[PDB]
């Protein structure tokens, strides 16, 4: 005596966003943000960081006495970092392309100590110097991985060292120019004034001139110390020549494996734990294909985002009944797929539920959420860079560029969750129509529509029957000879 | 006794587009893109703006014998500054750091001149040097912020001189070096050859020598100054000492205000007017999200889109066309009490309704896209606007390749939305109204028959209160069920 | 009889993908991605390339004895140069500012070769310097377009020399500074020791000093050479002066030209051809909106995209099935003259057709969405390859960045977009035929029987003439009135 069409409902209170209505409760939902992290400074694929503590970069390639534990540093994974490192240059002075030297660092992963000149050779020359502002013990002290070259006896005379690369692999070397304060001093500590010091390789030709000048004091002292760099190449040679103001490297660092890092500022400790992608704040263990953490992080991290929430819309809308059919809403009972019927024959009831219709929609929902996540091109990530205080222009524009894909992107996420939501919430109640369609029309004249969303029977369609009407294959003359009596 | 369901219908002759048809008319629309302004420059945010005039931000720093009008200058917005300065350099150099001292310019907002090398102190020089270059009523002048120094007698003693900034924020300081013609013109000014100029502070240390050879005469003079400057910190020293060839300067200029500004360059003049956005040809005052006025901008303003027309749909398409038949040929003219509605010709009378609960389901829709669509868009105090010198080629193609891209896939951004909404829109409205007609027909039955063009005819005697039911839901099919078959026989 | 509804099927293996399945065949398709070129390096717009050969571009502008095939260069559309060249820098040194230089002369399609200073003005030096780095058959030699000096006699007076910009565009003038090993080297060339090298402009003031140390030998030589470079504008002076250690020069390079070009980084040669686009592999001839070829690219042509496959569907599914059934079973293989049709079975024959007015409407459709995705691009002649030093990796890295992110965002938003037009697409034709059907059954109504399949048996007799009625669209209800309610009962 009836024959019904209607969908599913459930208990679920999970809200999607739509371009036509917000706040629409739904069945089924999947998040595609994630939100969450650990919290702590990890391994990254089983490698331990770097940590630097309170020293700097320069701090460690020099040999500042404070950083005496980060002598023979083994691998690393990335390399952790102080905002404001207290332990730099103990000896006041600069230091030219510091951000190329950490760029550089930045493809690094391991180092191995050379020792290129060694601190003996220097025959002719004093190699004892020290300042209090490096001072051990009390006592004054100076870089460990540097030597400070002064008259012995009293003549200074012309000092020349040379370095041909048969280590295996690239080399980075740093050297120095001392600038003193008066000319007693150069007096005192070289014997000679107007001095040079030259540095010579193949792809490389500098001269420097110390400067004596009247300066405010740092650290108590009114001299300065300036050291630069150079990447030796291999089967190259490198040249010293000075008259004066020199501070010769004693060690070579060479270049032992490369690879993908970066420098992450975080005032936190390493603690036991193996991640893949970690941020400044702490690790991350995701698969969707956006989160909205922490911009710069280092790893394979999927997508970052201003947005707090991006729910896709995987089922249907939650519309409790207040037989009825699919105009009165979704069933509660109907607990087999997402679309089916419902009938009260003379047998018994029974929730059925179709299974085609939920096959194909279910494999349609799918491959459209399968298809926004598996579209995100996620490689490695290692932004962030470093500027001088000459370079504003360059980090505007990074920080410009940076803002614009970042909005870019978010612009995209929004639009595409809004607009998928509307079009799987319009295309379930097309299924539902469709399915009612194409029952009513094989059904044809043998039946009565009630216009609450199902019909009823005009002749004893028994169990049989009523299958053969769910399978699609109902048999129209074979009863239509009695639907006529009745309804006439 | 008839019913029949149709749409409305007006006089307008807006146009929007979408993606499978242009030129389509509808009956409401919504621009969401300004495209007019003042051609005006007016005070941001009640503040008037800096007008250097034919001033450049060097000659405005240094002292310009010209630019005396800028000798005290009171807070500003932004700044004004026309493409090619006339007074400028006076004696004729250069400037290191230019543009990273222009940029730095962008985020002032107030200065205050503060004395820090008072010019009687050099009780060993002299500092009455000047040139016929910058010169005021015949006589040779010089820079207003800045001191020559020149031998006293025939010796020119050491100089030196600090400062130590207790002033309470960042001060600019600008020195420079002079660089004359010929050996006599520096036997002449400073008795030594061999001379050299030291600048040193906390994290500075330079020293410069001057550069003594015939040069194409500029300015009548074949000599040049170099020109540089440093920002110094608080609670800082800064020390000078040269033994020739040493510009010194007289003032220093204190950070007072901080913020969001730029420079604009025009070669209009400011008017007496207000506005909340800056473009140099006029001001905005718009509240739409969207501008295609110019890309240069000062303060928040509507994104910038290559566009000339972004327009959404709000109503329906518009059929003029209408015994009054329903909407298969055409909306009505006469329904103006909404979006859908009805058309009753029993016995009693005749009238147009409208329903109530579709047209306000369908405005709500309507009116949360529109909202959806305009307030998916963060605009910021952004300050577009950097300079590169003859050097930097390579930047200056990275920072127009960067805008162009971004703006570019903005543009397309916006332009994709409108026209995919349009149609969106247009086929929700015809969804609508068949599902009001099928909805219609449902609560029938088979009371009625079917003309084929959106309309019933009733069988029994429908009066005005039985209509008013078929256009309430509470219509009862057995009620006149009984007579219902005898018509039908 | 009988009159079915269906659509148009063909043998066609062509497959689109959408955004809710994949693997989907249509019965037409559009490819608009282009992903062949010509394999070979030909002439642009009919002007012939520069082919640098084993030359670099100092080796060319400064006059490298092994590229005297370019001593006299035509105009080019555009420079080949190879990934690492061998004939550069003959002898050994530095170029100062190469990068800027190359830039520059990204947009320069003609030189004209200037004497400015003679070789015969220099009366008190010798000209005729030359090293066994630069050799032609065993003799030293040295680069053509520039000039060493070297003390006549035993004396080096101090050299001066000047040119007054009176060709008619900007030029371009290149000297060099020489730092040799030893002081005897010093002695034996320059005599005097201590010497300097001063170059003047209405904008350029330097002034160099030679740099005397022990290097590693390169070409056998460990003294090294130094050049530097500038752009003097028309009406201005250069001025040369030095006691020692200079490169003079004896050619200027006016610009002569000022177009669009670029620099190729291949290893090729040129052929005999004649193209619009041209990529490093080969040449692209096509009307397309997209390619999969070489990031870089020169001339006109489409937009570079990293995907394999971007096909556009045009026609409608194709499901081969079809007394005959309707669009309901499938599609039929019968009627090929248009999308959307009729099928009728009177008693005078049988057949098929095409209902003109919805076939012509989706078509129109259907291109104006073709022309819409493919039309809202913006080509432009766009530069792409850029070059840094070993010093500048800081600046190389942001623009692989911004060049990565770019292709990635227009990547990603053709493919979106050809998924979603796909899937509008393919429900837009059922809901066509959906339409066509749901107006023949409200217009026919009653005289007539639904089937299931598709299609309608009529309840009365009917010929041609009615199945054209029914056709157009007008067909007279009442005149079978009577008749289809004899047969009904
Ligand atoms: C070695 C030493 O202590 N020299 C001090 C110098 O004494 C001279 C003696 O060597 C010479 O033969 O005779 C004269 C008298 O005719 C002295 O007795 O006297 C100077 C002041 O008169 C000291 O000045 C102070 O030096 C401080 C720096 O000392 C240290 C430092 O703590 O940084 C350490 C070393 O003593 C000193 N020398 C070396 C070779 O390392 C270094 C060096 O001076 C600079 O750091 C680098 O140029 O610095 C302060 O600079 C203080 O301001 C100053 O007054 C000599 O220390
Ligand atoms: C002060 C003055 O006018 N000096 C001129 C100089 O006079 C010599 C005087 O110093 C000496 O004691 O006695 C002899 C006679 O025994 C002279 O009277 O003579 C020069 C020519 O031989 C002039 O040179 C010309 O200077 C021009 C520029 O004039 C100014 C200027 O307006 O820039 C005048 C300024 O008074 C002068 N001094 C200062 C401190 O600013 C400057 C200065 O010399 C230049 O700026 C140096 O770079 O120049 C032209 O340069 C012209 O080409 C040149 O011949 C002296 O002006
Ligand atoms: C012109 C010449 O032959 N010079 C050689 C020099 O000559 C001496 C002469 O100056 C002196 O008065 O008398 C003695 C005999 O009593 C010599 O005749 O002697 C040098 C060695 O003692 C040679 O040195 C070698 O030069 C090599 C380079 O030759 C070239 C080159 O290929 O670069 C060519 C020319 O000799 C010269 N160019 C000129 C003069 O215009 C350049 C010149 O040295 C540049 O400064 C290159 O740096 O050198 C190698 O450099 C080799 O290492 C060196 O020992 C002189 O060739
Ligand atoms: C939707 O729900 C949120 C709570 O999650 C509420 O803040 C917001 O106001 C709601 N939207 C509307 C239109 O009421
Ligand atoms: C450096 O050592 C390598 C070892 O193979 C050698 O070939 C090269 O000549 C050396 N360099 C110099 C300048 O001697
Ligand atoms: C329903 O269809 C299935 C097809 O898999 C068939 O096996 C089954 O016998 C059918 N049942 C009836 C009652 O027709
Ligand atoms: C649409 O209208 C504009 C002017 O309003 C006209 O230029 C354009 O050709 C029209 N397009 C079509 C397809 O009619
Ligand atoms: C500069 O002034 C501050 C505050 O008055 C003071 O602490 C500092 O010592 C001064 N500098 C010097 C070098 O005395
Ligand atoms: C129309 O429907 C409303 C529903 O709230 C009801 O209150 C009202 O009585 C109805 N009017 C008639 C005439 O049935
Ligand atoms: C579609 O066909 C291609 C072969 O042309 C195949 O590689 C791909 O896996 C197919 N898609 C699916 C979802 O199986
Ligand atoms: C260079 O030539 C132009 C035109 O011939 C002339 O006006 C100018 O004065 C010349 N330059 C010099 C320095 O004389």
């Amino acid at each position: 005596d009836q024959i019904c069409i209607g969908y599913h409902a459930n208990n679920s209170t999970e809200t999607v966003d739509t371009i036509l209505e917000r706040n629409v409760t739904v069945t089924h939902a999947k998040d595609i943000l994630e939100k969450t992290h650990n919290g702590k400074l990890c391994k990254l694929n089983g490698i331990p960081p770097l940590e630097l503590g309170d020293c700097s970069i320069a701090g460690w390639l020099l040999g500042n006495p404070e950083c005496d534990r980060l002598l023979s540093v083994p691998e690393w994974s990335y390399i952790m970092e102080k905002e404001n490192p207290r332990d730099g240059l103990c000896y006041p002075g600069s230091f030219n392309d510091y951000e190329e030297l950490k760029h550089l660092l930045s493809s690094v992963k391991h180092f191995e100590k050379v020792k290129i000149l060694p601190k003996d050779r220097w025959t002719q020359h004093t190699t004892t110097g020290g300042s209090m502002a490096c001072a051990v013990s009390g006592n004054p002290s100076f870089f460990r991985n540097m030597v400070w070259l002064t008259k012995k006896g009293s003549n200074y005379p012309v000092a020349k060292g040379s370095y041909n690369n048969t280590s295996g692999e690239q080399m980075l070397i740093i050297w120095g120019v001392h600038h003193p304060n008066d000319e007693t001093e150069q007096r005192t500590l070289y014997q000679n004034v107007g001095t040079y010091v030259s540095v010579g390789t193949s792809t490389l030709n500098k001269r420097s001139t110390p400067d004596i000048a009247t300066r405010p004091k740092v650290n108590g002292l009114g001299s300065r110390m300036e050291f630069s760099w150079t990447l030796l190449d291999m089967w190259d040679t490198i040249n010293f020549e000075s008259t004066g103001n020199l501070i010769a490297p004693e060690y070579g660092f060479k270049i032992s494996k490369r690879g993908s890092s970066g420098i992450m500022k975080t005032e936190g400790t390493l603690e036991n734990c193996e991640t893949k992608c970690q941020t400044p704040l702490g690790a991350i263990n995701t698969t969707l294909p956006f989160h909205n953490v922490h911009p710069l992080t280092i790893g394979e991290c999927p997508k970052y985002v201003k947005s707090e929430k991006l729910v896709l819309a995987t089922g249907l809308r939650n519309v409790p009944q207040i037989i009825a059919g699919f105009i009165e809403g979704g069933w509660q009972g109907m607990v087999d797929g997402w679309y089916g019927y419902h009938h009260s024959n003379d047998q018994g009831s029974g929730y059925a539920a179709d299974k085609e219709s939920t096959q194909k929609a279910f494999d349609g929902i799918t491959n459209k959420v399968n298809s926004v996540i598996e579209k995100m091109n996620t490689q490695f990530e290692a932004v962030g860079k470093e500027f001088s205080n000459l370079e504003r222009r360059l980090e505007n524009l990074n920080k410009k560029m940076e803002d614009g894909f970042l909005d870019v992107w978010t612009y995209n996420a929004e639009l595409l969750v809004l607009m998928e939501n509307e079009r799987t919430l319009d295309f379930h109640d097309s299924n539902v129509k469709n399915l009612y369609d194409k029952v009513r029309m094989q059904l044809r004249d043998n039946v009565k529509e009630l216009g609450n969303g199902c019909f009823e029977f005009y002749h004893k369609c028994d169990d049989e029957c009523m299958n053969s009407v769910k399978n699609g294959t109902y048999d129209y003359p074979k009863y239509e000879e009695e639907s006529k009596l009745n309804r006439n």
